């Protein structure tokens, strides 16, 4: 536990042990000094001024977290296919976080010479928010997770968060929160850290594809013993109101009684990847779903787990109802449609309402003869549908590069928390790991002076980082004769191997790889 | 256990041991058969097309499958009676199940005439699917149950099943089952089969109607603690605008604070059974309430609980919105009103919002005098309204000829998934019990041929089957001083007797009977 | 144990464990009178004459066998995508045999009307050959086996073999066998057979492809301490010779030392499946390589296992060095090469040389610049390579419809014994099932007669064959890093599922699938 003893090991690869997987990611972090050691009022006016809808108010700390909420930072390619084809199911169980093999280096500019020496006896100040007393910023689907690339190096991301707004200002229920006030651990170099954290039950991921639909769960050879209304007039002409009934049976099965219903609708734009087939307007905002919260207006996006698109239409995606990755090297703003990858929610078609789609037809008036208006029987699309008993519904899709968890917000109430963006819903779910250089101050005047010391030695941190999560798997017992659909590698040849490094070094995903290849009936 | 000893005795009785009913089901069933021992690809194309709506894939088994998912297959309507009259709430607990006394048949055809032939080593095969693994076909009101009089002889359905389908056509996904590939029990005469199944918790069906309703579950006697906006203008004349605010008292039910509303609505259109009062229009489709999945239409059928008319509207039916029986000897296609038997939800009137009606009404502007348009309150009509939370409910009722359980679809999320039919919703309901006559080939040629044989004994079989399921009783308890409500037949003379036979031996039933015929508070 | 008793149940599911997989098949099969209960000497002669090379002499003996020598016998579809999808290889380890449900039934045919009885009376031989003192005609791919779909019931076929011939005439060394010296287990209806077999230690299958070939073998940065000879003159004119020396490094891969060279090669035709490509000429036979055996050509099919074809001429197959298997319902003779499926060896050309390619250059005679001739370097390509010591290769695939092992001929000797064909080559394979009618005379004269008799009730059995593998399982525990190739179906629609029925019943496998989609290093 010295300076010239490593204070762990590089531990990264997988264990199967039959129904369980242990990942093990090891990583190398570089954690600078964030805002000058010092906590800062953030606002959009401080950002250069936006919209209502854009405002917020908060702080940017001078500490950085730890972040491991993507599938990639903890399955390799290969044994995410694993997975995704040889199981019906899987939730984490365990998790295991180590730092170690701290180094904290001082780096002194003189003269345009930069030359960084070994700070041995700086400190390097981390701790868990294990009673959840600060505000969640994981499970926002953020930058910062450890690479997918064991052999990257990653910079920490600084931590900030969001209170309370009123335009560019605070209002008085707005919290400031001081990381200080927390008991954190001081590491040198030769110190480490470690704690374990039991995941909280959680339902499996139904990682597998419906091979039926809820609308074709009968038998096609037996009529039903219940009827249906066929026919309402007897033929062209007046006075021919009638009321004829039939048995409703594999002819027609539109008609059938049924006892399950699809799910819940939040109707979304349609828009082609075809881009002449689409309108020659703006509608990017003004032709968006969205939500209003205190007269701010908010992207539906994801929203709910709903099929991106019907059969054959693989061209059309939701405005903002998918997920959009994007590809290595691709820019931050205004880049084209072949620079990112657009998750298709297709395997759900067969419980879930199409997302650019009404989710059906209600009456909405009494058809009469008179008595005086001769109102005939009118029905009116229904664009957004809520919860109603009886219905059953798939929700969104996990992927390789996506999220893994998130935090249910703290409510008096929700229904199927479930996180939109995909993953495991958590009340407790794993906590913040905040990590951050502790000050050292440069020489001060020989005579006192009252005021805070503002001259610090320029400072950052390098180490490793080692996390270990043990998943339950859902072995799949399906007793289907023909073979399954599985993720596959093309035998074809191509200049680089997909998800591999390229001739520069730089390892990319190609595409975004989903859970749902195997078949379970309803 | 051999050609000349019965394996099984006829157990056709229930017993009523207080909290408990035992009912016990013997019938005499007879297996041809199915699809010439072959399994067979079906879909739309194969039955002669269809619209895009009733389009399908699947397949046609050699297999049978036992039905017993109807109310009449365990309780004489006189046990309906009783349970429905002295008892609250009901609910499955135990399944015994029974098959015996198998005697397979050889035909001969020879020159026209037909003689059957016992075939006592031939063999029959039969197994439960207790792990679920292929489509469930029961939970859908499908024809094949025992039937409801003892005394008849039914023939055992063809098991088939749909998958995924893009029109006639199959996709990747599509998963096809051979019954074969699971491991069967192989019945000569003199063996017999026989296996218990325990049923999952589910609520006890609600038999009883509410003698409140929910908007007058108030003292009629004490006025309210809250206030309401009674007036806003102080008369006739410009700038009168004021607020006036009134206790919330007998005299004004309607605007008193309610702490529960009724269940959510999805509307149907409304079809009076005086034909002369409907539209003299063809409605049936066109004017039908309905959902979409991956744009295939299906009708809302019967969908959410709802009120089926107002109180004195019974001329009045939702369009799809109840369960509609034939009576005996109704034809298939084109039936007049008459002979079918259209089910009334209407003792749901207290908790569910009618299903030909509005949900209600909400605002839709913001009212103004000006800044400058001097906009009026608007309201519009809630035609569809999901779950909100405070809001209660009534499932369907059940009735003697309706169904009991549903398969609640594996799916990973579904909110209260009673079966919109009407019945117990368990993710592991009673499996199906599948039954096939094993092939016995006839004469192979004397050479050699790799083919499959395709020439057969002509066979059948028949039997008993035993059927007996324990019920929980939730006996009532009510302090309500006046006579109740009870199912009762009437004493006025008739040429037959109700739930008997005629005077060519046709066993009949003349009406649905339900459950709610107690009352309870709400 | 008697008529009316089941002598066994269905048993058709398979079992993964772990490390093992138990595959358990039920099949109905039917056995006529071969041969009418005689044995006959058979021979090109008696079978209208032959060429030299198809002349044969033996017996054709009334008994039938039981085939299970093919992987679609034991593995469904799905089954065999898990295997070959998760596992480094398999081998089978038990057997487990059962007959049972035996049905003896007589043939009636009075004036053309044909009637079948059951004879409870008549009993069906089997034995095993567990000594091996039959000839054994598995191992030769023969069709008669259990068919692939579960439903299908087949006919068990006729067991002949072959003995020394000249010509169409025997030889005294020439060995008769009768059947009837075997002790032999007699079953009526009721009686059922049953017999274990444990498999003989055998090496796992290779269900992998290589990643590295072996000519790429080596550190692709680093140079060979070795040298090699670059250069013989110094440059055009006359007396220029010298002797140049270079490092053998990553720039000139192909003469660095290696340890291991490609396996042996028995060079073969190379046909293109694009038949204007192809020599206008009758080539199949004339082209064709073959050996010699007692003065009999037979063709070398398939031979050695060699590479299909080079990289990117997959439209080139070997003439007979590839296993060719027939689509459902192709012909017998001249068919179409859309008719049947040729099996591509290509995942071998890591270490296998290409069958249609000379396996190297050898040198055939001195250079000198005189003694007095003057001869320059010549070399020769080598066409046929036996065994060199540091040779590595693969065997051949195995495939789905493909055999599963092979009787080792009892030789004094033999090298690498495992079957040509494909499989696993045993001393002692799963031993021959034999199955025979006993012969039911008919009524013989009132007066004695010393002749055989000749007049039988013409019987034929039916029953069921259970056949129950266990098999060890190599997993996989590759360190690759990015998916691997997986066997899957395609999402795309089609008429048809494939590995599925047909509308008309008819089960068919649209393409062969070898074992090898996971990689291993070299």
């Amino acid at each position: 536990d010295g300076v010239g003893s490593s204070s762990g090991n590089w531990h990264c690869d997988s264990q199967w042990l039959g129904d369980r997987v242990i990942t093990t990611s090891t990583r190398t972090w570089a954690l600078p000094t964030y805002n000058n050691h010092l906590y800062k009022q953030i606002s959009n006016s401080t950002s250069g001024g936006s919209s209502n809808d854009n405002a917020y108010f908060g702080y940017s700390t001078p500490w950085g977290y730890f972040d491991f909420n993507r599938f990639h930072c903890h399955f390799s390619p290969r044994d995410w296919q694993r997975l995704i084809n040889n199981n019906w199911g899987f939730r984490p169980k365990r998790l295991n976080f180590k730092l170690f093999n701290i180094q904290v280096k001082e780096v002194t500019d003189n003269n345009g010479v930069k030359t960084i020496a070994n700070n041995l006896t700086s400190t390097v100040q981390v701790f868990t928010d294990s009673d959840y007393q600060l505000p969640y910023v994981l499970g926002s689907a953020h930058e910062g997770c450890l690479p997918p690339f064991p052999a990257d190096v990653f910079m920490i991301p600084q931590y900030g968060y969001l209170t309370l707004n009123d335009g560019s200002q605070a209002v008085g229920r707005s919290s400031f929160y001081c990381l200080e006030y927390f008991p954190s651990q001081m590491l040198r170099t030769g110190n480490n850290f470690q704690f374990s954290y039991e995941f909280e039950n959680v339902p499996f991921h139904s990682s597998y594809a419906h091979s039926q639909s809820l609308d074709r769960l009968m038998n096609p050879l037996i009529d039903q013993y219940l009827y249906y209304l066929s026919k309402t007039i007897n033929g062209s002409g007046q006075n021919q109101q009638t009321l004829k009934f039939s048995v409703a049976g594999p002819s027609n099965m539109a008609v059938q009684g049924r006892n399950y219903i699809p799910g819940p609708s939040y109707r979304q734009q349609r828009v082609s990847t075809t881009v002449t087939q689409n309108n020659n307007s703006e509608f990017a905002w003004p032709g968006a779903s969205s939500w209003a919260l205190n007269g701010r207006n908010s992207l539906m996006n994801p929203g709910p787990a709903m099929a991106s698109h019907k059969e054959g239409e693989d061209r059309f995606f939701p405005l903002s109802g998918s997920l959009i990755f994007g590809k290595q090297g691709t820019g931050r703003d205004n880049v084209d449609a072949d620079k990112v990858m657009i998750t298709n929610e297709e395997e759900i078609k067969t419980t879930n309402p199409v997302a650019t789609e009404s989710y059906g037809q209600v009456a909405t008036n009494h058809q009469s003869d008179g008595t005086p208006f001769k109102a005939q029987a009118q029905t009116g699309w229904v664009q957004n549908q809520g919860i109603l008993p009886g219905m059953v519904w798939q929700d969104r899709d996990v992927y390789l590069q996506g999220p893994i968890w998130a935090k249910i917000p703290h409510t008096d109430g929700n229904f199927h928390p479930s996180p939109l963006m995909g993953g495991f819903g958590m009340k407790h779910p794993p906590p913040q790991i905040l990590i951050k250089n502790t000050p050292v101050p440069a020489d001060p005047p020989t005579a006192f002076n009252k005021d805070k010391l503002n001259s610090f030695i320029t400072q950052y941190s390098t180490g490793q980082v080692s996390v270990e999560i043990e998943w339950e798997l859902q072995k799949e017992n399906s007793k289907r004769w023909n073979p399954e659909i599985q993720y596959t590698s093309n035998y074809y040849k191509s200049n680089n191997v997909e998800f591999a490094v390229n001739t520069e070094g730089v390892y990319s995903e190609p595409r975004p790889i989903g859970t749902r290849y195997l078949t379970r009936n309803l």
